[PDB]
Protein backbone atom coordinates (compact mmCIF):
# COMPACT_ATOMS: atom_id res chain seq x y z
CA UNK A 1 0.00 0.00 0.00
CA UNK A 2 2.39 2.87 1.03
CA UNK A 3 6.02 2.95 -0.18
CA UNK A 4 8.31 5.74 0.94
CA UNK A 5 11.28 6.82 -1.18
CA UNK A 6 13.87 8.05 1.30
CA UNK A 7 16.12 9.62 -1.34
CA UNK A 8 13.27 11.20 -3.34
CA UNK A 9 13.18 14.62 -1.67
CA UNK A 10 16.94 15.16 -2.05
CA UNK A 11 16.91 14.00 -5.66
CA UNK A 12 14.15 16.52 -6.38
CA UNK A 13 16.15 19.29 -4.75
CA UNK A 14 19.27 18.16 -6.59
CA UNK A 15 17.36 18.35 -9.89
CA UNK A 16 15.87 21.73 -9.01
CA UNK A 17 19.39 23.06 -8.49
CA UNK A 18 20.53 21.67 -11.85
CA UNK A 19 17.55 23.56 -13.36
CA UNK A 20 18.95 26.68 -11.68
CA UNK A 21 22.48 26.00 -12.97
CA UNK A 22 21.12 25.82 -16.52
CA UNK A 23 18.70 28.67 -15.83
CA UNK A 24 15.72 26.53 -16.83
CA UNK A 25 12.33 27.94 -15.79
CA UNK A 26 13.85 30.52 -13.45
CA UNK A 27 11.09 33.11 -13.04
CA UNK A 28 12.56 35.86 -10.90
CA UNK A 29 15.72 37.82 -10.41
CA UNK A 30 16.62 38.64 -6.83
CA UNK A 31 18.71 41.80 -6.73
CA UNK A 32 20.99 42.68 -3.79
CA UNK A 33 23.32 45.69 -4.02
CA UNK A 34 22.81 45.38 -7.78
CA UNK A 35 24.18 41.83 -7.77
CA UNK A 36 21.66 39.62 -9.64
CA UNK A 37 20.52 36.13 -8.54
CA UNK A 38 18.23 34.07 -10.79
CA UNK A 39 15.84 31.63 -9.08
CA UNK A 40 12.47 29.87 -8.95
CA UNK A 41 9.86 31.66 -6.79
CA UNK A 42 8.54 28.38 -5.38
CA UNK A 43 11.90 27.26 -3.99
CA UNK A 44 12.34 30.75 -2.47
CA UNK A 45 8.93 30.46 -0.86
CA UNK A 46 9.60 26.91 0.36
CA UNK A 47 12.66 28.06 2.29
CA UNK A 48 12.00 31.64 3.46
CA UNK A 49 9.21 33.29 5.41
CA UNK A 50 9.90 36.58 3.65
CA UNK A 51 9.70 35.19 0.11
CA UNK A 52 6.61 33.21 1.16
CA UNK A 53 4.95 36.52 2.09
CA UNK A 54 6.31 38.39 -0.91
CA UNK A 55 5.08 35.90 -3.50
CA UNK A 56 1.75 35.00 -1.85
CA UNK A 57 0.98 38.73 -1.93
CA UNK A 58 -1.02 39.17 -5.19
CA UNK A 59 0.42 42.62 -5.86
CA UNK A 60 3.96 41.17 -6.06
CA UNK A 61 3.31 37.55 -7.00
CA UNK A 62 4.00 38.35 -10.63
CA UNK A 63 7.03 40.63 -10.35
CA UNK A 64 10.00 39.16 -12.27
CA UNK A 65 12.42 41.22 -10.25
CA UNK A 66 12.55 41.59 -6.46
CA UNK A 67 15.02 44.04 -4.82
CA UNK A 68 16.06 43.19 -1.24
CA UNK A 69 16.66 45.97 1.32
CA UNK A 70 19.91 48.01 1.04
CA UNK A 71 21.24 46.58 4.29
CA UNK A 72 21.37 43.10 2.73
CA UNK A 73 24.73 42.18 1.27
CA UNK A 74 25.37 40.01 -1.85
CA UNK A 75 27.55 37.25 -0.40
CA UNK A 76 25.41 36.67 2.65
CA UNK A 77 22.40 36.16 0.45
CA UNK A 78 24.39 33.94 -1.95
CA UNK A 79 25.38 31.60 0.88
CA UNK A 80 21.70 31.29 1.74
CA UNK A 81 20.47 30.88 -1.81
CA UNK A 82 22.94 27.99 -2.24
CA UNK A 83 21.77 26.49 1.04
CA UNK A 84 18.22 26.65 -0.29
CA UNK A 85 19.03 24.65 -3.40
CA UNK A 86 21.53 22.21 -1.80
CA UNK A 87 20.97 21.85 1.99
CA UNK A 88 24.62 22.95 2.32
CA UNK A 89 25.30 26.01 4.49
CA UNK A 90 28.91 27.19 4.06
CA UNK A 91 29.51 29.12 7.26
CA UNK A 92 32.86 30.84 7.78
CA UNK A 93 34.31 33.14 10.41
CA UNK A 94 34.47 35.78 7.68
CA UNK A 95 30.79 35.74 6.63
CA UNK A 96 29.04 34.41 9.70
CA UNK A 97 27.55 37.76 10.77
CA UNK A 98 26.34 38.56 7.26
CA UNK A 99 24.66 35.15 6.91
CA UNK A 100 22.90 35.45 10.27
CA UNK A 101 21.49 38.91 9.55
CA UNK A 102 20.43 37.78 6.07
CA UNK A 103 18.81 34.68 7.53
CA UNK A 104 16.97 36.84 10.07
CA UNK A 105 15.76 39.21 7.34
CA UNK A 106 14.70 36.22 5.21
CA UNK A 107 12.88 34.79 8.21
CA UNK A 108 14.80 31.50 8.18
CA UNK A 109 14.79 30.65 11.90
CA UNK A 110 16.41 27.19 11.69
CA UNK A 111 19.34 28.73 9.88
CA UNK A 112 19.44 31.61 12.35
CA UNK A 113 19.88 29.04 15.13
CA UNK A 114 22.64 27.25 13.30
CA UNK A 115 24.51 30.53 12.90
CA UNK A 116 24.16 31.19 16.63
CA UNK A 117 25.51 27.71 17.38
CA UNK A 118 28.40 28.28 14.95
CA UNK A 119 29.28 31.60 16.65
CA UNK A 120 28.92 30.17 20.16
CA UNK A 121 31.27 27.26 19.37
CA UNK A 122 34.22 28.35 17.19
CA UNK B 1 32.91 24.06 5.46
CA UNK B 2 29.78 22.03 4.71
CA UNK B 3 27.06 21.65 7.36
CA UNK B 4 24.21 19.17 6.77
CA UNK B 5 20.46 19.67 6.98
CA UNK B 6 19.31 16.09 6.39
CA UNK B 7 15.82 17.45 6.95
CA UNK B 8 16.04 20.41 4.53
CA UNK B 9 15.29 18.47 1.34
CA UNK B 10 12.12 16.97 2.80
CA UNK B 11 11.12 20.29 4.42
CA UNK B 12 11.42 21.89 0.97
CA UNK B 13 9.22 19.19 -0.61
CA UNK B 14 6.56 19.50 2.10
CA UNK B 15 6.32 23.23 1.41
CA UNK B 16 6.19 22.70 -2.33
CA UNK B 17 3.29 20.32 -1.71
CA UNK B 18 1.65 22.93 0.49
CA UNK B 19 1.80 25.39 -2.44
CA UNK B 20 0.18 22.75 -4.66
CA UNK B 21 -2.62 22.33 -2.05
CA UNK B 22 -3.35 26.06 -2.05
CA UNK B 23 -2.84 26.39 -5.81
CA UNK B 24 -0.09 28.99 -5.37
CA UNK B 25 2.07 29.68 -8.45
CA UNK B 26 0.90 26.48 -10.18
CA UNK B 27 1.79 27.12 -13.80
CA UNK B 28 0.39 24.20 -15.74
CA UNK B 29 -2.68 22.01 -15.85
CA UNK B 30 -2.02 18.40 -16.80
CA UNK B 31 -5.00 16.77 -18.48
CA UNK B 32 -5.44 13.02 -18.20
CA UNK B 33 -8.53 11.61 -19.92
CA UNK B 34 -10.53 14.63 -18.81
CA UNK B 35 -9.41 15.02 -15.19
CA UNK B 36 -7.39 18.11 -14.31
CA UNK B 37 -4.27 18.30 -12.21
CA UNK B 38 -2.78 21.68 -11.37
CA UNK B 39 0.97 21.71 -10.77
CA UNK B 40 4.39 23.29 -10.94
CA UNK B 41 6.44 22.63 -14.07
CA UNK B 42 9.73 22.70 -12.18
CA UNK B 43 8.49 19.97 -9.85
CA UNK B 44 7.30 17.83 -12.78
CA UNK B 45 10.65 18.26 -14.60
CA UNK B 46 12.63 17.39 -11.48
CA UNK B 47 10.65 14.16 -11.18
CA UNK B 48 9.94 12.92 -14.75
CA UNK B 49 11.94 12.65 -17.96
CA UNK B 50 8.82 13.15 -20.09
CA UNK B 51 8.01 16.43 -18.36
CA UNK B 52 11.66 17.51 -18.53
CA UNK B 53 11.33 17.14 -22.31
CA UNK B 54 7.89 18.75 -22.63
CA UNK B 55 8.93 21.83 -20.61
CA UNK B 56 12.06 22.59 -22.65
CA UNK B 57 10.15 21.85 -25.88
CA UNK B 58 10.26 24.70 -28.42
CA UNK B 59 6.60 23.99 -29.26
CA UNK B 60 5.09 23.18 -25.86
CA UNK B 61 7.23 25.03 -23.28
CA UNK B 62 4.83 27.97 -22.86
CA UNK B 63 1.59 26.03 -22.90
CA UNK B 64 -0.51 26.34 -19.75
CA UNK B 65 -2.18 22.98 -20.50
CA UNK B 66 -0.62 19.60 -21.31
CA UNK B 67 -2.68 16.65 -22.50
CA UNK B 68 -1.19 13.26 -21.79
CA UNK B 69 -1.72 10.53 -24.37
CA UNK B 70 -5.25 9.04 -24.18
CA UNK B 71 -4.07 5.61 -23.08
CA UNK B 72 -2.99 7.09 -19.71
CA UNK B 73 -5.39 6.69 -16.81
CA UNK B 74 -6.20 9.51 -14.30
CA UNK B 75 -5.88 7.62 -11.01
CA UNK B 76 -2.52 6.27 -12.06
CA UNK B 77 -1.36 9.82 -12.73
CA UNK B 78 -2.95 11.22 -9.53
CA UNK B 79 -0.94 8.60 -7.60
CA UNK B 80 2.35 9.49 -9.29
CA UNK B 81 1.65 13.21 -8.87
CA UNK B 82 1.15 12.73 -5.13
CA UNK B 83 4.33 10.70 -5.14
CA UNK B 84 6.22 13.57 -6.77
CA UNK B 85 5.27 15.99 -4.00
CA UNK B 86 5.54 13.63 -1.00
CA UNK B 87 8.01 10.77 -1.64
CA UNK B 88 5.08 8.40 -0.82
CA UNK B 89 3.59 6.07 -3.45
CA UNK B 90 0.10 4.82 -2.57
CA UNK B 91 -0.58 1.53 -4.35
CA UNK B 92 -3.35 -1.10 -4.42
CA UNK B 93 -3.62 -4.42 -6.24
CA UNK B 94 -6.23 -2.79 -8.44
CA UNK B 95 -4.22 0.22 -9.54
CA UNK B 96 -0.64 -0.97 -9.41
CA UNK B 97 -0.48 -2.01 -13.06
CA UNK B 98 -1.95 1.34 -14.20
CA UNK B 99 0.49 3.02 -11.85
CA UNK B 100 3.36 1.08 -13.41
CA UNK B 101 2.26 1.95 -16.95
CA UNK B 102 1.86 5.63 -16.07
CA UNK B 103 5.38 5.66 -14.57
CA UNK B 104 6.85 4.15 -17.75
CA UNK B 105 5.09 6.80 -19.82
CA UNK B 106 6.38 9.53 -17.49
CA UNK B 107 9.84 7.94 -17.48
CA UNK B 108 10.15 7.26 -13.74
CA UNK B 109 12.37 4.15 -13.86
CA UNK B 110 12.79 3.59 -10.16
CA UNK B 111 9.08 3.84 -9.52
CA UNK B 112 8.50 1.58 -12.51
CA UNK B 113 10.86 -1.10 -11.21
CA UNK B 114 9.50 -0.78 -7.66
CA UNK B 115 6.02 -1.44 -9.03
CA UNK B 116 7.25 -4.23 -11.28
CA UNK B 117 8.89 -5.98 -8.30
CA UNK B 118 5.84 -5.56 -6.07
CA UNK B 119 3.62 -7.08 -8.79
CA UNK B 120 5.92 -10.10 -9.19
CA UNK B 121 5.65 -10.64 -5.44
CA UNK B 122 1.88 -10.28 -5.93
Amino acid sequence: SQIQFTRHASDVLLNLNRLRSRDILTDVVIVVSREQFRAHKTVLMACSGLFYSIFTDQLKRNLSVINLDPEINPEGFNILLDFMYTSRLNLREGNIMAVMATAMYLQMEHVVDTCRKFIKAS
